């Protein structure tokens, strides 16, 4: 008070294994870099079905939190001079054009405002080169207009790929000898698509994670962080993009983190929860801290909710999206939305069931949804809002997930 200070240390006697109980989470790990002092927690099991214990060094999927791997690696080559934010990729991979798709700067690929499809899935191209050689030869078709925040694996395909003409390395011997390795990590490639790869292949523990998270605080702590990337180059993954909302996601989003918060507490950071895990990161430069989640279980949402709110308690208040939605509607005003909404092959049919929105997923999945005033729609349950948009007054397309997919 009267001579200023930092805050309260690390949480004292956070108990993890009854948190994971409560919200029945078969395992994971939660690290926390707070006041340049690492604490972990481990609980459960590796399996659903018991087994091995988690323990620190226990390797989960990041899923897209893969991307936060990425985008360093790229902001560590803008700090050695060997390539341009905001040049188009074209001239960087000049071989590849002979399209909107390299028109697109670094800083919009990995903004996801690059105007790209979700998807592009391609099992049998060997390379991201192949991969990417078969992106460019499809139709444009239906995609999102560039400028715009619309969620993008194709988007850190096409970064990896520039990383690979930069350096002269695979993605994978990049990604390792650029970060993994200096880094300090076990952190490993899983055996996925190759132009999957910069999207969402790697695994690991959520210590390591934490070190990756370290490197962007404005003190990370050690000397051989400091020396590994250019703090005025990561300082750019901390700033928002303008234009990019990420409506549903997060607050703000930038080259390769996300934004989490309201207004005087905004954290960067990066979630990942297909599959049935759960990866959870989140980074305060200014304060200096980082926490990471993993879990092996579709619960490890309502674990980390659980986390955040242990750690407020812990004088820690972790940015979280925690959006206003707008007051319930009847399920008729969305009448007029209806229908069936697609990017790139992806495609989402939408329905009205009694009181309720139906959402067709590709893949067979299936979502409910509260109907809310001003186009917008709750999932029911986990409450993530996905919103239709009006050309300023039709409906022309459907904000799902943190994607744009136009109505055909």
């Amino acid at each position: 008070g009267p001579l200023g200070g930092a805050g309260d240390g690390a949480p004292v006697g956070l108990d993890l294994d009854r948190l994971a109980r409560d919200c029945d989470v078969v395992g994971g790990q939660l690290a926390l870099h707070h006041q340049g002092t690492l604490t972990t927690w481990e609980f459960g099991t590796e399996e659903h079905a018991g087994g091995r214990p988690v323990h620190v060094g226990s390797a989960f999927p990041y899923g897209s939190v893969t991307k936060a791997f990425t985008a360093t690696a790229v902001l560590q080559l803008a700090g050695d001079g060997d390539l341009d934010l905001d040049r188009p990729v074209r001239e960087l991979l000049p071989e590849a054009e002979a399209h909107p798709a390299l028109a697109a700067t670094l800083r919009q690929l990995l903004s996801h405002t690059a105007g790209l499809p979700s998807d592009h899935d391609d099992e049998r191209a060997p390379s991201l080169r192949r991969w990417l050689t078969g992106f460019l030869a499809l139709p444009v078709g239906p995609w999102p207009a560039p400028g715009s925040f619309s969620y993008s694996n194709v988007g850190y395909g096409i970064a990896g790929r520039v990383v690979e003409a930069v350096t002269g390395l695979t993605w994978s011997e990049a990604v390792r000898d650029f970060l993994l390795h200096p880094l300090g990590t076990a952190i490993t490639v899983l055996p996925t698509d190759p132009g999957s790869l910069p999207a969402g292949g790697l695994a690991g523990s959520a210590a390591d994670l934490v070190r990756l998270g370290r490197l962007h605080l404005d003190e990370p702590g050690d000397p051989d962080l400091a020396r590994l990337a250019d703090p005025d180059a990561l300082r750019e993954m901390a700033r928002p993009t303008a234009g990019a909302d990420p409506f549903g996601l997060a607050d703000g989003w930038g080259p390769g983190l996300g934004r989490f918060g309201p207004a005087g507490n905004r954290w960067l950071g990066h979630d990942g929860t297909l599959d049935g895990a759960t990866c959870h990161l989140r980074i305060h430069p200014g304060r200096g801290t980082v926490v990471a989640l993993t879990t092996n279980s579709p619960t490890g949402q309502a674990l980390w909710d659980a986390v955040v709110d242990a750690l407020r308690d812990a004088d820690i208040d972790v940015g979280v999206h925690r959006p206003a939605p707008p007051p319930a509607i009847a399920a008729a005003a969305f009448a007029d939305c209806t229908g069936t909404y697609r990017n790139g092959d992806l495609a989402v049919t939408v329905g009205i069931d009694g009181p309720y929105l139906v959402l067709e997923l590709p893949g067979g999945a299936r979502e409910l949804a509260q109907p809310l005033a001003h186009r917008t729609f709750s999932s029911r349950g986990a409450g993530f809002l996905g919103r239709f948009v009006t050309d300023a007054d039709a409906v022309h397309a459907l904000q799902y997930s943190g994607r744009t997919l136009l109505r055909e």
